[PDB]
């Protein structure tokens, strides 16, 4: 077998040579060497330290600053408070994790790591979709604090209609890679939770169909100023896609060709990578909305605009 | 003429058009898009989003710990400052610098921003000379009863500071100087005019051989001797690969540095060589900018790989309690010596 699978995990590695042990009681070492896990922890480090600052800054500025309460300062709010919720309930155990070259928190450490991940990105995916569509409505002309809140809360409905099935019991989190992170069991067919069925919803409720809205609503497109709100959300959605195919594409490869000889390092990458889902947002917020630049200055000079 | 020299700089850029300005007068613009700044300005400010807690829980946790005090314990609270210091120091001016597309605050802007960032190189260098002896008075089997107080970790600590502050303080008495580089939002020593009135051909010898090639003299020989016990293996205050933790990590050290300061120092002993040459803006920029990680990996590693330490911030962070020897003055913190 390409691969040594276990009733509740699977490692991209034969245990022809009788080394192979569970993501859960021993470290994988005898997949890549100690200073790569290392590595990844260091990783896990800094966007930990850079994830919590720049979401929970973003966080105290909406909330302080009294005229900052648009749209799309609701959906960013949001992220900022998921993006927190993937750094303490997700990279916390994703630090720890690689620190043992394994789980050594166990599945509900498994758990912790998948579940916040795909909440995170599941709500950046969905208030994507909230934003496409006020740019369809304030641009393409067919709010505030009553709407952008039912966005905000469908955002969090759809997002766990994602997170949520796999902790109850329709798929699984199962340790990805070098075992070190989790994600939805693309692995196995597993007849009991059939996973099979999961990634087939999961892909065209949470992937697809989500996107393809993000672009008809694109395609089918002060009175000045809403082309640079409009210029963020587009490279919102772009700087997404670069977090997120890779991995689904990766994802996707795999649930085909379940079965396959590809190695641990393969989905590590597409899916370490994407954990910047939890602190790219709030960099392209700075950047390009003069509005929020300023209003976070005056948070840290207190009042020396 | 392939650059502009002022009494004060040297742009990388043609005057034939004149629309090359001082780096303390106006945006050097014209020397890049505006958007390469914005990276600039944004870039730094991550590094000091990173390197200033980073750097100070690092410092938080070492002090309030009343056991954490070895020499490797030492040493890393003085990077933690060493840090603290780039990151208010010049980092701050490098960030507006960048935001402002030249030195508003001028020479003293320059100043700020590569004083704080050779002192924290060589902070690093030097300390890395005091560790790669401590590593040979413990590993290769010297001396012949001897082991290290705290003592001994304040002269290597003090030690280090003058040997940085060597390097780092005469450009600010007269000997060579701090000048823009690249986008000209960095300052670094004057490398690119001859300025003999300044003794800049001198200085830059001098550094180079006594702060650079002389230490890694000293750490790639001791390196050297520690490949008697410790060859390259190494698969906290618990036993007998406690020191080999220590050894693999102090040898780990020595190569980020490498990764951190080759690039920038290889690339300024070209242009010391090739002056009046045909560079561009960006050459620089990218090495200086990335050395300038250098005021956030050291603790990365420490909390990455020394068990003691990390546990140690991770009770400090969770109040006292936390679900290898205690030394944290968090978890019986009483002496255990004889
Ligand atoms: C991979 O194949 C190897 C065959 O070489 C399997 O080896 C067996 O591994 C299990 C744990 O993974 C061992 O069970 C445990 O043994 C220890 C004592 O060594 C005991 O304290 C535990 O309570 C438990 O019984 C088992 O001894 C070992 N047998 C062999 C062949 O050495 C291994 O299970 C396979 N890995 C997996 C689970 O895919
Ligand atoms: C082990 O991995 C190999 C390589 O991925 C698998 O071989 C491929 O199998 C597919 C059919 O699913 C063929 O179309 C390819 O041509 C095969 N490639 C090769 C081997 O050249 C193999 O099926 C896997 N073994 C298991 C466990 O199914
Ligand atoms: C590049 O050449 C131009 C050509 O004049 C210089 O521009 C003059 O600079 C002085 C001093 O800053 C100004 O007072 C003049 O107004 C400029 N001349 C004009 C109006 O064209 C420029 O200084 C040279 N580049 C540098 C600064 O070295
Ligand atoms: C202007 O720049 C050019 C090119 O960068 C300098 O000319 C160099 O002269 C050497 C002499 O050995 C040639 O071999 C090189 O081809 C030239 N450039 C290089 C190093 O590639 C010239 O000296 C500069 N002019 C001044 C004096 O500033
Ligand atoms: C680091 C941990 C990871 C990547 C775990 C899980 C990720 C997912 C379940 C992602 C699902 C998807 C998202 C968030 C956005 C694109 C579609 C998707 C199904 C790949
Ligand atoms: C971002 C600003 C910078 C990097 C300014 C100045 C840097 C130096 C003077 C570095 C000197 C050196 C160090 C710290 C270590 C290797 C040798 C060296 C001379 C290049
Ligand atoms: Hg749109
Ligand atoms: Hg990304
Ligand atoms: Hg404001
Ligand atoms: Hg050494
Ligand atoms: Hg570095
Ligand atoms: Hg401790
Ligand atoms: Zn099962
Ligand atoms: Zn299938
Ligand atoms: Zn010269
Ligand atoms: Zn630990």
């Amino acid at each position: 077998m390409n691969g040594t699978e276990g009733p509740n995990f699977y490692v991209p590695f034969s245990n022809k040579t009788g080394v192979v042990r569970s993501p859960f009681e021993a470290p994988q070492y005898y997949l890549a060497e100690p200073w790569q896990f290392s590595m990844l922890a260091a990783y896990m480090f800094l966007l930990i330290m850079l994830g919590f600052p720049i979401n929970f800054l973003t966080l105290y500025v909406t909330v302080q600053h009294k005229k900052l309460r648009t749209p799309l300062n609701y959906i960013l709010l949001n992220l900022a408070v998921a993006d927190l919720f993937m750094v303490f309930g997700g990279f916390t155990t994703t630090l720890y994790t690689s620190l043992h070259g394994y789980f050594v928190f166990g599945p509900t450490g498994c758990n912790l790591e998948g579940f916040f991940a795909t909440l995170g990105g599941e709500i950046a995916l969905w208030s994507l979709v909230v934003l496409a569509i006020e740019r369809y409505v304030v641009v393409c002309k067919p709010f505030g604090e009553n709407h952008a809140i039912m966005g905000v809360a469908f955002t969090w409905v759809m997002a766990l209609a994602c997170a949520a099935p796999p902790l109850v019991g329709w798929s699984r989190y199962i340790p990805e890679g070098m075992q070190c992170s989790c994600g939805i069991d693309y692995y196995t067919p597993h007849e009991e939770t059939n996973n099979e069925s999961f990634v087939i919803y999961m892909f065209v409720v949470h992937f697809i169909i989500p996107l393809i809205v993000i672009f008809f609503c694109y395609g089918q497109l002060t009175q000045k100023a809403e082309k640079e709100v409009t210029r963020m959300v587009i490279i919102m959605v772009i700087a997404f896609l670069i977090c997120w195919l890779p991995y689904a594409g990766v994802a996707f490869y795999i649930f085909t060709h379940q079965g396959s000889d590809f190695g641990p390092i393969f989905m590590t990458i597409p899916a370490f990578f994407a954990k910047t889902s939890a602190v790219y947002n709030p960099v392209i917020y700075i950047m390009m909305n003069k509005q929020f630049r300023n209003c976070m200055v005056t948070t840290l000079c207190c009042g020396k605009n």
